[PDB]
DNA sequence: AAGGGAAAATAAACAATACATAACAAAACATATAAAAACCA
């Protein structure tokens, strides 16, 4: 069932030394819309804010998933996994009182 | 339906007051006898 270890460690060195997947401005602006919701909802219920470093982090996580997918560019649904990775790290790094944010992020989950 | 958040509860240190009784005072209740005072005689 899983990928063997030797092929995986050879794939790491093969993908990290040959490709450089960029991003195209066709429909990527939608993540700036969802960040605009996700920043604002962290002020009213949460105490810790979300900044531009999280946007740089999800673009890096999406291009890392595109690097692992070995594509020419980042797809539209790589950002969905990137925003899931940032929601279950930032929301999980807080109190139990940000519990409404567990369902507030359920619309984009 | 969730949740904020103020009311309510708990605890602990400290201060302030009440309480049980000790010690006593004083008034009611009680008797005694020598001196006055009526009082028969």
């Amino acid at each position: 069932s899983p990928i063997p270890q030797e092929l995986l460690m050879k794939y790491i060195h093969y993908a990290r030394t040959k490709i450089y997947p960029k991003l195209h401005q066709m429909d990527m602006d939608k993540v700036s819309r969802v960040y605009a919701d996700l920043r604002r909802e962290s002020i009213s219920t949460g105490s810790f804010p979300i900044t531009v470093r999280h946007l740089e982090s999800i673009l890096r996580i999406a291009e890392s998933f595109a690097k692992m997918r070995l594509s020419e560019f980042v797809s539209s649904y790589d950002l969905d996994r990137a925003i899931k990775v940032v929601v279950d790290s930032f929301v999980d790094a807080q109190k139990v009182s940000v519990r409404r944010q567990l369902r507030r992020s359920f619309a984009i989950y």
